[PDB]
């Protein structure tokens, strides 16, 4: 049985930087050499900043580094040492020509590829650890056959990242499941196995789950789509909630009771955001297309549309409500992040619910207590922002003068406002669009108040 | 009856200067007079280096210029002493307004028809060369007829050209067929028979065909759009071969064998180009929109599709066989020209390969014998992604130094005589040849061996 | 290897004329051809054989019996035979997956696993009637599963191009032999084999070589193109009709150029047969299988022209009755789907019937060749009852007509009595020649009376 003594990462962003921390952090007498071109990163992994933030990671950095984890940008040497490489480039979605907007950009892998073999020798086991299209591991192999030295045997498998943003730490100590593919040759079994053997210094061997590379790749995309699914599920049943009465937070819950779907992700919302969910989805729906399965396609397309209805829907329910006019009009943006208790804008319903309000012309004034006064800026911009956009620095002044408080992310300080000063200086009638649920129980007290006050799923009255 | 004697042709292009300069040589008592507005052309028509290059031309104009074939700017004095005038200016497709990107575009004829009758006295045969939409004569003649003066007459006649682009002055002076149209009234056909003596002077009897005005433009369109259908249907079947294990080669050969079929035109390529076909063909597709015809407009349009199709998908197959990516990667474009032999880019083929590759972010090093190298720049400009992505290379083992693939897109000769061996060596790991011309036909084995994985259209790719 | 015994598996117009032709070519060679339709297999015993050949009856009467056989012991000519024709029919599929469009193949499975239960050794087997591209994989792999010790059966390609009415001509001079099979040393000692019975007569340089898809797919594609040619200039007809330009004037000058050639150019109502449709549909179901859109709504348009042409002849006719035909009526002049013979499969004059009965015209209907019951079965779905009579001289069709619709073209509609014809028939009194068969005649016919309408020439 192999024995993995060395690790090389080539990518410190949010995959390779956590999950290589953790190895090293849980694997004394393994050495792990995070790598990385881009020197800044490098160079603030080694500082006493890191350039992601996640709870537990930066007490996990400093009880390894210097002893087995290292962070350098001598991806050459790296390499040269390792039993086992990640890949953990970026994919980004390609931005021009074939599959734009929805295709996984290769290039930082075909290199990362090129890099690895120029730069080996002997055995090692190279570890697609990115989300990658399924068979990109038949393309690494093809570059390996093609670029082959004598004695030069690298064994390619894929390991996923299941890690959720603000969990890192706890989900890779943790896992529901660790997921590890290869092929199916004696050879792959070899590697597979001397993989597991590195994650069983701290995952107990139930919850290691092997299966062919090709699976595996695939596991991760339809993993991510299952988890919108739901919420584009439960989003689509607070529009039929909204026309008949019920109320989707009273169906969600007889929902979620039963045993066979479980109570997780059935919150609605203006619509999910992030920067996997809308991204993998693509992805998969992409892959579908290139393999001719438009039946597929169009059923996982679904999930993306319903997205983009429940924003498109909510946006026009605010103009609509507003007496169909908004232009000029003061609305206060209540948060911006894609989520809760983070600065992350990526695909925010913040934003396009934001820019459905400014192409009617309404002058904006957005609170958010985390996100940056410049990233706001940036996510609205293409001279527009100049016009209509205001950046306030606290939830009053946005409200103040206001005809509608629009609340787009679930931060717990806006179930707290004093909502009786609020609705003194605002314009009349003065609405709540509640696009969170967060205030659910204090609609009665909003009510009397004299707030109009609309909420997803739950019928106007 | 009438005898021409003088000649004058209104346009120095494709359609007018090599049919003229053939007449000029072979009737020696004619006098031949070549005319047009852009006195660029006139002076290199009358200069030791011509507008247009086709082989044998230089020999035939120069034992003409100056005895019986001349090229003049006086427009108006060419045309006063002409017996018949050749009306030979260009029908370019329409870039604006209605029928824009299929109807021709007129307005150059209709200045012509509006300048002769304006200089006009006495007889001439006023005839159509260049390639205009069926029922032109009938705005010609109304022209004529609204502005006619006493002992005016006008006689137009229909003549259109059929010559090949690298064979024009074999074409000319051994052709097919002439064909001409005219009314079926006695001055139509003698006007038709004058203009007939004029090709008698080389061009056997039986090779002299004689239709009405309308047979004639329209031979002339049907003509162009079953060649283009030729091209068409056996690049459809090259794409069958790719998925079956045919190979489109054997297949061409077979079915060409048949002799209702013939074995012409029936070479796979990545798509035809060139000035004519796809702009003829598209000017049919108009005609029958306009005249109610669409069943038959969407028959013609499948020939363009089918065209279109065939460059599109050898670009998706380049950038699927590079593993899905070929932003940033080097790679090289062997031959630029519409068609080996020549320097003229006109819809060729690489434009449109070249500007799929360019839209996923590759690095193109383009090479060609003939095309010079500011026509690559303005083909795939619209500029700065220009200047981002392409390079114009001195030679192709230049444009292979360092290449993830090479992709033949015109099948010049010297393209088969390259070193390959030499540039495997230098090339990144897997090096792919993409062969859009069938140009490395029976070196495969030797290519393979080499190292090279070899794809080329109508044939299933190796495992 | 040298073959020295033939055994053919079906005896239709396509096994039999060439398993004759071999016979008379090849006097060393023992040629058996086999089916198990027992009333064929007789006739080609007797003196009057059940395909009408000009050549066919000379050349089979001198090897009958010498060394060409006709016998419905299908499985002991398997066992003897070093090569297997396979010939037997691929009717398009009416049912299921396809249905229209792709072949029904169970004969020709049926025939792979009749050959396979019956050899032994080495043997060659050949696909000669039209397949669709990739059966000869079908086939090697109903062999590979039922193999013996030593079998060894070698699967090629050898596609017929014989056109009807001259077999035997085709036979004995070919454009060209196709021959597929496997790029491998077993599969070109094979192809060899086969190459050496045709050496017999056709010359080496027509015999051409190929891999056993190539040969497949050349099948369909040569007919789709022979297809295309006649759509293309019909066409043009149409254009001819709202221009005032002359389809054979057209196409005389487009055949002129010999890139084009001047075959297959003739401007008609529609083409027929039991060739061109069928494998023109077989070639776009391939496509659509294939994943291949654009191929084949690129083929599809060669049977959407055809399809237009026969409608759009049968509105012309309508709309020249002012737009009435109920009751009306109205000759049709030929009915086989070609002149000299008697085959009406896929007849233009089928379907401009069907159109002029769906508006209750009364047809009389006039074919030198055709038989009376088989037009009934072609009209036929009580319809037919009220509207169809089928006449015994084309006067009588006319006598009382509104129209005279010519849609087969047969020499004898030029030389009929049109002076006659007009006396009898109602004013105005219309030809709607579908063939071009009265050109020269129009300026005739028009001074008599008639008003005469042709494809791919505008109204007089």
């Amino acid at each position: 049985m192999f024995e993995i003594k060395k690790i090389c990462c080539i990518g410190a962003g949010y995959v390779g930087g956590p999950t290589c921390s953790v190895i090293a952090h849980m694997c004394p007498e393994i050495r792990v050499t995070v790598v990385d071109v881009n020197e800044s990163r490098i160079n603030a992994w080694n500082s006493p900043t890191l350039p992601i933030y996640e709870p537990g990671l930066k007490e996990v950095v400093e009880s390894c580094r210097g002893k087995n984890l290292f962070f350098s940008t001598n991806i050459d040497d790296a390499i040269k040492e390792a039993d086992l490489v990640f890949i953990s480039v970026n994919t980004p979605t390609k931005t021009y020509g074939m599959g734009k907007g929805r295709a996984a950009d290769l290039k930082y892998i075909e290199a990362c590829a090129r890099r690895i073999v120029q730069n080996s020798n002997g055995y090692k086991i190279v570890t697609e650890k990115s989300t990658v299209p399924v068979r990109m591991a038949e393309s690494i192999r093809r570059i390996f056959d093609a670029n082959t030295k004598p004695n030069l045997n690298l064994q390619v498998l894929s390991n996923p990242e299941f890690l959720a943003e603000g969990t890192a730490i706890k989900d890779l100590k943790n896992p529901d499941r660790v997921l590890i593919g290869g092929d199916e040759t004696p050879e792959g079994q070899r590697a597979v196995q001397a993989l597991c053997a590195v994650y069983e210094h701290w995952v107990p061997r139930e919850k290691i789950l092997t299966t062919n590379t090709w699976s595996s790749e695939l596991s991760k995309l339809a993993a991510n789509a299952f988890l919108a699914q739901r919420i584009s599920s439960i989003n689509s049943i607070s529009a039929l909630c909204e026309a008949t009465g019920a109320d989707v937070e009273e169906v969600a819950t007889a929902i979620g009771m039963d045993q066979r779907i479980g109570n997780k992700f059935l919150k609605a919302s203006v619509g999910f955001g992030g920067s996997c969910f809308q991204k993998d989805v693509l992805n998969l729906v992409y892959l579908c297309e290139a393999l001719n399965l438009p039946e597929v396609a169009r059923y996982w397309q679904q999930v993306i549309d319903m997205n983009d209805y429940q924003r498109r829907r909510f946006a026009s329910r605010i103009i609509d409500s507003l007496f169909n006019t908004v232009t000029d009009k003061k609305i206060a943006i209540l948060g911006f992040a894609f989520k809760k208790d983070t600065g992350d804008t990526r695909e925010s319903s913040s934003i396009y619910i934001s820019k459905y309000l400014m192409d009617e012309g309404a002058h904006l004034h957005i609170y958010d207590p985390k996100v940056p006064r410049e990233q706001i800026v940036v996510d609205l911009s293409h001279d527009q922002v100049s016009r209509l956009v205001t950046i306030s620095k606290d939830p009053y002044e946005a409200c103040d003068g206001a005809h509608a408080v629009v609340i787009c992310t679930e931060w717990d300080m806006f179930k707290e406002l004093d909502y009786e000063r609020i609705h003194k200086k605002m314009l009349k009638p003065a609405f709540i669009f509640d696009g969170r649920r967060v205030l659910d129980g204090l609609h009665n007290e909003l009510q009397t108040i004299g707030f109009q006050i609309e909420t997803i799923g739950k019928k106007v009255s």
